[PDB]
């Protein structure tokens, strides 16, 4: 069997891309990793929002409950230290629904949180972010930040986790950064480089139609254009969704197991999958997704399914 990844992280190196993670956690109060847990996380919510779940510390005198969450890259050896943002709209294709765009099952996609949940592969994800950055059609939000809703055109979708944009690469990320202060040299009646390369937000003086690509702190590679036609300098004067595909990339469209060691079955609590066994002569620990007995792999990989 290949590894079950629920997580996914961007790492900001080495690896400096999409890796599965691992989740972990650790006392609110003293940062150790002696948080016990009464019962363990069954989805997003528990794990990203502050104080949500709580423990005892096995620590030695150490009174916190807070149960503090974290993820890690999966790809290498990494300190406990060196966490990653955790991407919580990339989901395991358990239920193999096909992309949106290129209609194809693919793993691990992202979901995204309109009404319908519609579902999009990664590359698809790429594709789609490349072009409204390059078309200039981000969403401006209300003091959050330029954010894209779901590819369908669905309301209430934004993207409110804006690490997502990580998995456009450095350079488009870098890019997407740069939306705000580009489009505000705009409004500022500015002008942007010609230049493909260059690019450099100019605020030259208004009415000025002869324009130097400088600024700033050495900024500028010293093109000189007009700024009516954008060409180099002249004296004189100028001269998306398939609907059948929509419907079934919906994340919407088994539930008992018999116990691995005694096998009476068991109903699964939540999305959490370490499984307790409440048969007196058995009470086998185990992961209701891999079948084995409960282990630190399992919680790492996929503590809890979506
Ligand atoms: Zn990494
Ligand atoms: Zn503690
Ligand atoms: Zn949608
Ligand atoms: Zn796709
Ligand atoms: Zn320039
Ligand atoms: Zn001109
Ligand atoms: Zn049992
Ligand atoms: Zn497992």
């Amino acid at each position: 069997s290949p590894t079950y990844h629920s997580f996914f992280v961007y790492c900001k190196g080495p690896c400096h891309k999409v890796q599965p993670g691992k989740l972990r956690v650790q006392c609110g109060t003293c940062r150790q990793a002696t948080l016990t847990l009464a019962q363990g996380p069954s989805c997003w919510d528990d794990v990203l929002i502050p104080n949500r779940m709580s423990g005892e510390c096995q620590s030695p005198d150490c009174p916190g409950t807070r149960a503090e969450f974290f993820f890690k890259c999966g790809a290498h050896p990494t300190s406990d230290k060196d966490t990653s943002v955790a991407l919580n709209l990339i989901t395991n294709n358990s239920r193999s629904i096909p992309c949106i765009a290129c209609t194809d099952v693919r793993n691990p996609v992202l979901v995204f949180q309109c009404n319908h949940r519609h579902v999009i592969c990664l590359d698809c994800f790429h594709l789609y972010c490349v072009t409204r950055l390059n078309d200039r059609q981000f969403v401006h939000d209300a003091q959050l930040g330029y954010s894209l809703p779901c590819v369908a055109g669905c309301p209430n979708s934004l993207i409110k986790e804006l690490h997502h944009f990580r998995i456009l690469g450095e350079e488009q990320y870098n890019r997407y950064q740069q939306y705000g202060a580009e489009e505000c040299v705009l409004q500022m009646g500015g002008v942007l480089c010609p230049r493909p390369g260059c690019g450099a937000g100019l605020l030259p003086e208004q009415g000025q139609r002869k324009v130097t690509c400088e600024g700033g702190n050495g900024l500028g590679c010293g093109f000189v254009f007009c700024r009516d036609c954008k060409e180099a300098y002249h004296e004189g004067e100028c001269d998306r969704v398939d609907q059948r595909a929509a419907e079934q990339a919906r994340w919407e469209e088994k539930t008992t197991k018999p116990c691995p060691r005694c096998n009476v079955p068991i109903e699964k609590n939540g999305g959490c999958m370490h499984m307790k066994c409440p048969q007196p002569q058995c009470k086998l620990e185990w992961c209701w997704n891999c079948g084995c007995e409960w282990n630190r792999a399992c919680m790492g990989d996929h503590w809890f399914d979506v």
